[PDB]
């Protein structure tokens, strides 16, 4: 089955763009990524950075996660970030998002040997 750290890839991670290009871009991207496919996934952030660049947040600031774990970390840098969440009218199979740009630090919980991330916390 898919690892934790492959899911997070295709959530969360979007290398091939440096912002969201449109109002479109959510929409488009939680369809392409499978987040759409047996319910609109209600929140959703995509990270506009390498893939090395985030995977490096498991060695940055430790911090407990939401739900408290504490294999979570906050990234030293502001990264670019588009926010997605569920506008009024989304109603699957027809999901619809608000997509918001930021540049914001990102909080990831890490796991395995190497170090990844498995999990989007937080944008701050």
């Amino acid at each position: 089955k898919e690892t934790a750290a492959a899911k997070f890839e295709r959530q969360h991670m979007d290398s091939s763009t440096s912002a969201a290009s449109s109002s479109n871009y959510c929409n488009q991207m939680m369809k392409s990524r499978n987040l759409t496919k047996d319910r609109c996934k209600p929140v959703n952030t995509f990270v506009h950075e390498s893939l090395a660049d985030v995977q490096a947040v498991c060695s940055q600031k430790n911090v407990a996660c939401k739900n408290g774990q504490t294999n979570c970390y906050q990234s030293y840098s502001t990264m670019s970030i588009t926010d997605c969440r569920e506008t009024g009218s989304s109603k699957y199979p027809n999901c619809a998002y608000k997509t918001t740009q930021a540049n914001k630090h990102i909080i990831v919980a890490c796991e395995g040997n190497p170090y990844v991330p498995v999990h989007f916390d937080a944008s701050v």
